[PDB]
């Protein structure tokens, strides 16, 4: 394995949306590791709907729209759907929308999901480097972590216990110091223009390999 990838140096990875107050970080999550695959299958990279999934991929996916969800369930609701349309055709508003999902304007399909094994970040590794894009859960419970501004993030009072859907899009080292590249869903203002590098083999820091899985096309 290389010793550090960057997805986005492969143009692979859209630009860094902004959420606002609606709580689809699962959403962005979600369209953002189904992103890289169909560039990767297309050679084309087309920003997807979020808002498709917060309207769409409902009470049957076990999802709340902007009160929450999960990006293998939404991976699913793609599988099942045949489909999911671009952002172009189906904007992101920050509010729960009666689902408007429009065939004709499918950007992408799903055909399975994978999950990764429980705290393996050696697992999420290998995945990152072979296969793409990860979406990913971890803990951004702390004011560090909304604070952050550059570096390798470690906050000690991190705990495994997930609330926040992220992307992990490389990883690498920093004069040596370890880290997984996380693209982030609060805009380009947030940390590194909307990423953040968080510690990579110190114990499953804040949860990063707890709920790992990615899509195929
Ligand atoms: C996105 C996380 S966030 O809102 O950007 C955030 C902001 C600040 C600090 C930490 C996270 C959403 C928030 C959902 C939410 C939670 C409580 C009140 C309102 C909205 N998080 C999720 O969707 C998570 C993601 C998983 C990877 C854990 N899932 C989730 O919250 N739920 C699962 C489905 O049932 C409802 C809760």
């Amino acid at each position: 394995l290389p010793d550090s990838v960057d997805w986005r140096e492969k143009g692979c990875v859209t630009e860094v949306k902004y959420q606002g107050s609606c709580g689809a970080c699962w959403a962005f999550s979600a369209v953002g590791a189904l992103e890289a695959q169909l560039k990767l299958k297309t050679g084309k990279l087309v920003t997807l709907s979020a808002q498709n999934l917060v309207d769409c991929s409902t009470e049957k996916y076990g999802n709340k729209g902007c009160n929450g969800g999960f990006m293998t369930t939404a991976f699913q609701y793609i599988i099942d759907n045949k489909g999911i349309d671009s952002d172009a055709s189906y904007p992101y508003k920050a509010m729960d929308q009666k689902c408007q999902y429009d065939s004709k304007y499918r950007a992408a399909t799903c055909s399975k999901y994978t999950e990764l094994p429980y705290g393996r970040e050696d697992v999420l590794k290998e995945a990152v480097a072979n296969k793409g894009p990860v979406s990913v859960g971890v803990d951004a419970r702390h004011p560090s972590f909304f604070l952050y501004r550059s570096g390798v993030y470690y906050e000690p009072s991190c705990t495994q216990n997930v609330n926040h859907g992220v992307l992990v899009v490389g990883y690498g080292d920093l004069n040596g110091k370890e880290y997984w590249l996380v693209k982030n869903s609060w805009g380009h203002n947030f940390g590194e223009e909307g990423y953040i590098r968080m510690a990579r083999n110190k114990g499953n820091h804040c949860g990063i390999a707890s709920f790992p899985s990615y899509p195929e096309i």
